C-alpha cells in the first residue's frame, strides 16, 4: 500500500455535497515483449505515414497510445487521432490546473491530514522519475471515446511518461454533478 493508493482512496469519489469529484492513478510500465511489442511498432507505422502534439512528441506518442489500449483495449484508438488530442504540458501548466478544479479537494485533504499537491509530486516522483518525465493532456472530442466523461462538470486526462522507463502514469480527474431536474 503506496502513496498512490493512499491517494486513490482519497479520491475515490470524494462527495462535497452538490459536486462530487473523482480522481484515479494508474502506472503501466509498456512491455517490450509479445503484444506491446507489435502494437508499438503498428503505432510508429502509421504515425510515419501521417508525417495537438509537435513532431518532439512523436515517440512519446507511440508509448501515450498504448496506454490508452492498455486501459480500454476493446475500443479503437489511432494514432492520428491522438496527434490531434494530446496536448503537451509542464508540471506547471499542469499545476495550475490542480490549484483551481482540485481546489476543494485539496482542501479536503489538508483538513485530513496535516499537501494533496505535495504528496502527489512524491507519489509519481517515486514511479517515474519526475523532473525527466514529458507531460500530456488528453482531450478526446469524440462522443464514444471512453477518456470522456458525459455531463461532467469537468473532466482532465493527464499523462506522465518516461522515456527511459517506458513506463507512464496516468492521472484522471473529473467533477460530476449530485444534483436532480
Amino acid at each position: 500500500y503506496t502513496p498512490l493508493d493512499r491517494i486513490n482512496d482519497f479520491l475515490d469519489h470524494l462527495n462535497l455535497g452538490e459536486r462530487t469529484i473523482k480522481g484515479c492513478l494508474e502506472a503501466y510500465s509498456c512491455k517490450h515483449t509479445g503484444t506491446d511489442k507489435r502494437l508499438s511498432i503498428s503505432l510508429e507505422h502509421e504515425i510515419l505515414d501521417y508525417l495537438l502534439l509537435s513532431r518532439s512528441s512523436r515517440k512519446a506518442l507511440i508509448y501515450l497510445v498504448l496506454t490508452l489500449y492498455h486501459m480500454y483495449p476493446d475500443y479503437d484508438f489511432s494514432a492520428v487521432k491522438a496527434h490531434q488530442f494530446f496536448t503537451e504540458e509542464s508540471w506547471n501548466t499542469f499545476k495550475q490546473i490542480f490549484e483551481t478544479y482540485m481546489f476543494e479537494a485539496s482542501k479536503e485533504w489538508s483538513e485530513t491530514y496535516g499537501s494533496l499537491l505535495e504528496t502527489l509530486y512524491k507519489a509519481l516522483d517515486e514511479v517515474v522519475k519526475l523532473p525527466e518525465c514529458e507531460i500530456y493532456s488528453y482531450n478526446p472530442d469524440s462522443d464514444s471515446d471512453p477518456f470522456l466523461e458525459k455531463g461532467a462538470i469537468w473532466s482532465f486526462n493527464f499523462f506522465f511518461y518516461n522515456r527511459k522507463l517506458k513506463r507512464v502514469v496516468s492521472f484522471r480527474f473529473s467533477c460530476l454533478s449530485n444534483l436532480v431536474a
